[PDB]
């Protein structure tokens, strides 16, 4: 029937790549202004919205800026007031003002830097409109009354983050970073985005990108997040013990590589999940386990995907779920002991479901339906749907699943070829 797919070479996305894609020749402007004569911070928080930042400054709210050049960290510490940046000890530094890195910067953390803790209290924070790159190190945020991790306590209650804007490229390798985000705009975690579509109308930037690569993200309230993001690349990362997602790209967003990652322990919702037009992308040889809800989600109208090779097991609730999200490919999953359905197709059509395997879970191995989705939360104008399931199912297995190996509910076509299903 069809040829198996050709995925993307992940053999150029490495840290001694990632190390060559800076310039260094030119420094490097360090100054410490006001939040709100920046757009880069005034595009996510501000004028009568500034109180809680003189709160947690307490002062006229300022930030660490970079601009024309670049900066290394040490190069910020040796500029910036101890008050602000502080060294704590050898390679250990605290920042008490968030950092911002203008759209000339060119911002660098390397193997120097032991620690980089974000304080929390003082409502540190770091957002990118320029050139960053992080590497060998870790970025945490920082409670310093419990002397530790930010560790995660309720969802409005500020968390430094990372946070990148159009036009912006960002790579991050062999970094690790806990603790990070909470339930606020552009403040999820790890966040790339364009600007919000009234300022994107005037800064005419590109759509952001980079690669995030062979680190480690715990405790994020959403590990990875972006919006209108095109061609990032996630690999070789491990997403452990996050609070609502594992990975989040959202909101069109393509050409995206999500691949060779372990993501599991997702305390409240999924552990990869791509929604609203995310399209064009690669999902690809992860591990994506053990998550509250499902292990992977293609959602909102995520078109032209391809699913390939991912090992995903024990997840609460299903192993895939595609919900009102056509046209993807599934090759070749191995989608084993979830504790529901294996593969859930809502509201979606032309699903290709090739070479699958779904083994011992809760319920059935493949699931699709349909849902009127009309009288509910949904915005139907911002998300359309249409109630209809099709899916081609070539080859694979479905086996030992608790509810039986397929059900597929008033189906507008399913056609199965070759597909193994042992008794």
């Amino acid at each position: 029937e069809m040829a198996k797919p050709v995925l993307p070479d992940l053999s150029g996305y490495t840290t001694e790549a990632a190390l060559k894609k800076i310039a260094r020749n030119k420094p490097g402007k360090i100054t410490v202004a006001r939040m709100m004569e920046e757009t880069g911070l005034k595009e996510f928080i501000g004028d009568n919205k500034m109180a809680e930042w003189v709160v947690r400054q307490k002062g006229i709210p300022q930030a660490i800026m970079i601009s024309d050049g670049y900066v290394n960290l040490q190069d910020l510490v040796k500029k910036v007031p101890k008050q602000f940046l502080s060294e704590v000890s050898p390679g250990v530094y605290v920042a008490r003002l968030p950092i911002l890195v203008k759209e000339t910067g060119i911002f660098e953390i390397d193997s120097k830097t032991k620690e980089l803790r974000l304080s929390q209290e003082k409502g540190s924070f770091i957002v990118s409109e320029g050139k960053m790159l992080i590497t060998n190190t870790s970025v945490n945020a920082w409670s310093e009354t419990r002397n530790g991790l930010a560790a995660y306590r309720t969802p409005d209650e500020f968390r430094p983050f990372v946070l990148t804007w159009g036009g912006s490229q960002t790579w991050i390798a062999k970094t690790k970073m806990a603790s990070m985000g909470y339930n606020q705009s552009k403040s999820y975690g790890v966040s790339i985005s364009q600007y919000n579509p009234n300022m994107a109308k005037v800064l005419k930037r590109g759509e952001p990108t980079g690669w995030i690569i062979d680190s480690e993200f715990a405790d994020m309230w959403y590990g990875f997040y972006c919006y209108e993001t095109r061609d990032f690349v996630v690999k070789g990362n491990t997403y452990r013990d996050n609070i609502v997602y594992g990975i989040d790209p959202h909101d069109r967003s393509h050409g995206l590589i999500i691949a060779e990652n372990d993501v599991y322990g997702t305390k409240k919702k999924h552990g990869i999940i791509i929604s609203r037009e995310v399209d064009n992308s690669f999902i690809f040889r992860n591990k994506s386990h053990n998550n509250k809800l499902s292990g992977v989600v293609l959602d909102r109208n995520s078109v032209g995907n391809i699913v390939a090779y991912n090992e995903i097991y024990q997840n609460h609730t299903d192993g895939i779920t595609l919900y009102e999200s056509g046209n993807n490919l599934l090759w070749g999953n191995r989608v084993i002991a979830n504790r529901r359905h294996g593969i859930r197709v809502r509201n979606s059509v032309n699903i290709k479901l090739y070479e699958n395997v779904a083994m011992a879970n809760g319920l059935m191995g493949v699931y699709g339906h349909i849902k009127d989705l009309n009288d509910t939360d949904r915005d139907i104008e911002l998300d359309p749907f249409d109630a209809q399931v099709s899916l081609i199912m070539v080859g694979g297995e479905l086996s030992s699943n608790g509810s039986g190996p397929l059900s597929i509910d008033s189906p507008l076509s399913v056609e199965l070829y070759r597909v193994s299903m042992l008794m």
